[PDB]
């Protein structure tokens, strides 16, 4: 079995910035998310191979976790918050779209994506 190779975090000729927004979304949305409780299966890319996952990557084919997001955010990796945002979007739908309603990881997810909502609700206005 094989996983595929993980989400870009680094490309030197991609534009980049460094803005209030994405601070926040460092400092307030991914730390807020990072400790939580239900935050280990979402800290690195799916391991289809160890957890026998053979159809994940057949049916996922935009693959988003938090390990990635956080790199890409420590490495300046965005150029826009919109970007960071629809990358969480992307691993929630991820996991709503692979399992099943009331599976423990869906409602892992649901957690997270509440608290999501509830920080991106108050995303800075651009300085
Ligand atoms: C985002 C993780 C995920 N998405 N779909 C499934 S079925 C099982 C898991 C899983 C549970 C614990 C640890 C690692 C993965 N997942």
């Amino acid at each position: 079995s094989m996983n595929p190779p993980p989400p870009e975090t680094s490309n030197p000729n991609k534009p980049k910035r460094q803005t209030n927004q994405l601070q926040y979304l460092l400092r307030v949305v991914l730390k807020t998310l990072w400790k939580h409780q239900f935050a280990w299966p979402f800290q690195q890319p799916v391991d289809a191979v160890k957890l026998n996952l053979p159809d994940y990557y057949k049916i996922i084919k935009t693959p988003m976790d938090m390990g990635t997001i956080k790199k890409r955010l420590e490495n300046n990796y965005y150029w826009n918050a919109q970007e960071c945002i629809q990358d969480f979007n992307t691993m929630f739908t991820n996991c709503y779209i692979y399992n099943k309603p009331g599976d423990d990881i869906v409602l892992m997810a649901e957690a997270l994506e509440k608290l999501f909502l509830q920080k991106i609700n108050e995303l800075p206005t651009e300085e």
